[PDB]
């Protein structure tokens, strides 16, 4: 049928065509995300695909929805925060989700800045803008099979980096709160701290909770080896940036590739000028030793491609009363 | 015994003492290039260790080195070019080298790099320091098993290079003139065309031959996909870099990765002005979309130490009567 | 506290004193299933964990349970089909199970029957038995990475199926109801057809279910390739035993390996005499092309282990009033 | 060209056709070894391929094909102990051989009887044929990634043998007397000692010198793990076959999978009445936890192709006047 979608991408409308003749129904892209101006937009809609900027707070929208028959707000991401589901339940549109998208795209930006700063090709770039093409020892590297990895978590995505790695003959090593049977080929659990003492290579792959916050600070890096790499490619508030920028100064580890960072969402995603962006990243930034990307690992043609079908696919299902894979509503 | 040492890096040097323990033997580390001027260093020892910066030209070292009982020179590297065999012949001094220290060392760089310029890193910091800290779609990436991998060449690196990508997923396909059963779990055989036609990353593994200089110039760029990306850790001069630079340029490839590049000799392995470094690096080196590193895919940890401890295990070999694995003709 | 154990293995009794101490808990072993007749031994015991044979009908031992102060029936299997879930709830019993207890020992026993067939190394028997020591033709192997693998159904162990042959280097294609990004880097996706036609190997995992009954029939194997090996290590209801050995018979297929049967419940697991075992095992028995395993993929010591561990784990929590991972209950 | 064949399987022959085309040369078959009896049907060829069964006492037969204008002569295989290499060079010909056409052939055949041996699956097959259909914890398994392996020798196959085994996550060790960088990926040297004292799986992949005639004795049998699996997909004399016999008799190693045994020759490649099959071979057929295939482990599609098509194309190389990869000293 008819299935409008917000907040489009660039890399969705390329998608398009290919999406409607796949599953045989018309998408209407709106150019911002929904909002009490412009719902009046689904009126001519079955179903509704959602990116939200920012809180869907007023009943407005949620009412004029019921109003023209839909059921669900299909949600593009893994995020439900901006859902008001005190709303939701009152107008009984349930709500699916996006929650696994593509663990290897996350897990592979991880491994890549792992292997970049390993080779220490930054510092060798900082080396050579200075005239130095040499190879002095401070800049030696070593085969990723004679390194010990660290996982934090695990869960989709840990798994996937834990399986490219000891493909690569390392050694891996994660902590964790769950036994997972399936990830033994692959890993060896040991405790939080074995895994800060002995890891070369450490990679977050823990969720975000009141309980984690920070949970990379001080204590932590002065218990890492000295010429270890951090990764952080789940959630910037799990690691005190300050931290991170001293123990990066006074080489109490080597390098750090961060997709995230505390007090991101005053800049990613945006263009902004210089006075705009905050002085903590602008200090990782001026560092050989370090990558920073916003929060990309997700940004692969997979992902983007899931983000859509995905979501159709469930709120399809549920225009037409029939069952969807990923509700978050009871 | 007593095996002379000749022209050490700084890391070869951090190796010594742990190497004379494994092997029990004693090093008589000179820090110059063996010349008629250090010759006679060499009286109280039993085998020789060489890294020439250049050619061996004088004859009276060779005799003196037979008149010292040397029987053998030991190249802790992979080249040749500045032995005079001819001379080696009629002092009986049977030649050795290294030409296998770690495969992996240069094939992980050249994996390390192709993944990075995937990802687009370099370009989204391009992006980030003009305060654009979006995700469009012309930085989009792609996981790594939906690639295909295209090596020219295969030999004992891309030989790693293919077992490493295709352990990730990917389908690798190699052009090469020698036919070997091993390597066919992890890539297929094409035709050199059809490689380059067909391949999103391209690695170089092909030895530089009369034949092969330049074998990828304008043509070669002109066939390849435009999103492709070419990695060169194997010899510059297999490229022509006016011809890589116009295709970055005009965007006929999406990246390079390169070790190794046409006339590096003149500043690589060295500390120069501004004046000295040439303007095609100049060039390359401000691409976001582009890696130089300085020829050191080779140096790992692994690959310093067998540089020495091979060389060393065929000198004492020699010295002893024994067979050497890794003699040397013309 | 003190667990009951109900009709523990000889393999689980060989875990107990590390499972007491790992738990700090006491285990106590009773040989029998539980029973109307032996639940007076629960009264000294704070929870209680069964393997049972057959169905728990009556409520006199759904009663005398709560009358103790238990308050879950931990199940050290996946199977629930003995659990009176009418009685469950009335007695506030809730009930746990063990799913998931080792993907890999399924999918290692499908690969390892995979691999002996093919290499035909029960033919060869077959041949050295009556005095053939040759290598004939018609038992010429071949590599795996030159095989095509068809997975129906996917799941937790099929997922681990494909990750092992494709880490050999075989191709490896499935058909599944549900699409998985995980287990893209180790399969492609195809439809049922396309993947018998063109699989060398083919495994089955596929949940029983009544639309799956028999889902392998004559009209299956006729379009199989005809020297196509068959695996289930599923359930051995998916299969038309007669259709398979008639296929067999004919040559329309090549060999096949079974840890499941149709009608397997007469036999497995037990003692029995000639005149006890069914016509369609002696038949599939005697064939050396043929492996059948008495539905002993799962019996490894992680298995057994993990059964155990799961189970008490849950079954504790629930003791305490905390929170258990595998409910089946509400 | 014209290329003669000798004493082709009726594999090799199914090949031929085939062979001719993508050569583009024909290919005079000749069912009998080559003799003074059939050397001029040589005499409109131009090269020589051959499967000796036998040593090549006549010289009248080297003089006819330098008559003839053979300049080379071309094994199949990779034998040579029926080459008069005196002969060969007073003759001009030069010798070539075929050392490598499958390393994973036979890398595949020894994980194989490994993984069948580990799963326990004759001794369960011994059990059903005696009515017994349980799980008994005497034939309970482990998942391939919680074993060491350990192989004497690497070379080509051994290296295969680790790629595979550590893909499925085992810690593979390795026995070798030469080292190489290549392999580390994969394993991890140790003394010979260590290797037999903690490996679970033992694999064999020594050339049979003398000084390796029974290498594994009663000594090295009594040094092995008790639930120990040996493989020997290598050369029969490695093994004492009685040492082994009374170990597998003792309990003292758990299973033992052969390709290979001592004194074959009598047997392998024949067909024969029970009184010509050795009484060594009786006991360990018989033995539900062994397997014995006939030296088969090379036996694929692959290798019979190359065992024609890499000899071939260094005879037409050298009957060009050009370079042969594989010519044979001594
Ligand atoms: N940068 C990105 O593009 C991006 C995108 C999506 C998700 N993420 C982040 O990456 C993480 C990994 O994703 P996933 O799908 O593999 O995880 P998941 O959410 O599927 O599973 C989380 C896992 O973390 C572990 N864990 C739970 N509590 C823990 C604790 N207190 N301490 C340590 N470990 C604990 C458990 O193993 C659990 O299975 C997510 O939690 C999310 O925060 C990042
Ligand atoms: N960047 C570094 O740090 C570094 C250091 C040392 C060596 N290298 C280079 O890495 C490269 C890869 O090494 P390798 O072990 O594969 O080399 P190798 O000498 O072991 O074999 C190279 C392969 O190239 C193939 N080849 C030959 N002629 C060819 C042609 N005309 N076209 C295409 N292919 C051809 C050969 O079959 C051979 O198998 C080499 O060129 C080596 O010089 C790089
Ligand atoms: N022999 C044994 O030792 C043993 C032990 C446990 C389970 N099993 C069997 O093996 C199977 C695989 O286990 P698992 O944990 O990987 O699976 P699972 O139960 O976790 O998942 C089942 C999967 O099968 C696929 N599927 C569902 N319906 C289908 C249909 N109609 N046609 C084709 N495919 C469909 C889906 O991908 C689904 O995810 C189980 O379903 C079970 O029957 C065997
Ligand atoms: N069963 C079959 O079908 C079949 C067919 C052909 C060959 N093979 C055998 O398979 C075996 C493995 O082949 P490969 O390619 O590894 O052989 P290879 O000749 O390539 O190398 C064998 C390795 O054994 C090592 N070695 C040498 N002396 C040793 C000693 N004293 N102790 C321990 N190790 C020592 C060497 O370092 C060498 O690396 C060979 O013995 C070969 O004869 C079997």
């Amino acid at each position: 049928m008819k299935i409008a979608v917000f907040s489009p991408s660039e890399s969705e409308r390329k998608l398009v065509a290919a999406t409607e003749k796949k599953f045989g129904c018309e998408l209407k892209l709106i150019d911002e995300s929904l909002s009490a101006e412009n719902v009046d937009q689904v009126a001519d809609c079955d179903g509704v695909l959602l990116k939200p900027l920012g809180n869907l707070d007023d009943e407005i929208v949620y009412k004029k929805l019921a109003d023209y028959g839909i059921k669900s707000i299909g949600l593009r991401i893994v995020g439900t925060n901006t859902i008001d589901f005190d709303l939701a339940k009152k107008y009984h549109l349930t709500v699916t989700n996006v929650p696994v998208y593509s663990p290897r795209a996350i897990a592979e930006m991880a491994v890549t800045q792992a292997m970049y700063l390993n080779r220490k090709i930054g510092e060798f770039k900082a080396n050579m803008d200075k005239g130095d093409f040499t190879n002095p020892d401070s800049l030696i590297s070593n085969e990723i099979y004679n390194k010990t990895i660290g996982l934090i978590g695990v869960g989709h995505i840990g798994s996937a980096v834990a399986q490219i790695f000891s493909a690569m003959g390392a050694k891996v090593l994660a902590y964790d709160v769950i036994y997972n049977p399936e990830v033994e080929p692959y890993l060896t659990y040991a405790d939080f701290d074995t895994v800060l003492k002995e890891a070369d290579i450490i990679s977050l792959h823990t969720p975000l909770l009141k309980s984690t916050e920070n949970m990379i600070g001080k204590k932590q890096f002065a218990e890492m080896k000295n010429d270890a790499i951090l990764i952080n490619a789940a959630r910037g508030e799990l690691v005190d940036t300050a931290a991170l920028i001293e123990a990066l100064e006074k080489h109490e580890i080597a390098a750090a590739g961060l997709d995230t960072l505390a007090h991101e969402s005053s800049y990613f995603f945006k263009k902004v000028d210089d006075a705009q962006i905050p002085a903590d990243y602008k200090k990782l930034a001026a560092m050989p030793n370090v990558i920073v990307t916003p929060h990309s690992a997700y940004f692969t043609k997979t992902s983007v491609r899931n983000m859509i079908e995905i979501s159709l696919r469930d709120t399809i299902a549920l225009a037409n009363g029939e069952r969807a894979h990923f509700v978050v509503s009871r």
